[PDB]
């Protein structure tokens, strides 16, 4: 399953291509600029086989709770609401949002103590690095 090294608070310490990952998303100007200027905390947890992920910024918050493999109903930080899946590939923990015929995959990663964000949509990719803190 997942590998307890996700678990716990993380603190976005860099950001790469968001804004073009947000216009993607179809994201209007406003909400970009706050969005760029948002540092989250991201809390991932674990109870029992259920895996919550809980966002904070000032600007939004969000939470999923899933179990792997199987589809559940998400509200994104910019009010989509989704059809999302989560899955494990080679420890890695990809999430895929679908809605309205289009997706956009969020995959999470543990490089060097870090965790490693791709955020992925129609060819656009944005990185984004957490600390542990
Ligand atoms: C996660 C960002 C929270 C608040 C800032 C975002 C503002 C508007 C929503 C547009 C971004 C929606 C996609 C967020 C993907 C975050 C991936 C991650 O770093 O965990």
């Amino acid at each position: 399953g997942m590998s307890n090294k996700f678990l716990g608070t993380w603190k976005l310490v860099s950001s790469e291509n968001f804004d073009d990952y947000m216009k993607a998303l179809g994201v209007g100007l406003a909400t970009r600029k706050l969005g760029n200027l948002a540092k989250p905390t991201v809390i991932i947890s674990k109870k029992g086989d259920i895996i919550p992920i809980r966002t904070e910024s000032t600007f939004k918050n969000t939470e999923i709770s899933f179990k792997l493999g199987q589809e559940f109903e998400e509200t994104t930080a910019d009010n989509r609401k989704t059809k999302s899946i989560v899955t494990l590939q080679r420890g890695s923990l990809n999430q895929v949002q679908r809605w309205d015929g289009k997706e956009t995959t969020i995959k999470r990663k543990l490089v060097n103590g870090k965790m490693v964000a791709e955020c992925k949509m129609k060819g656009v990719v944005c990185t984004r690095i957490y600390e542990k803190v």
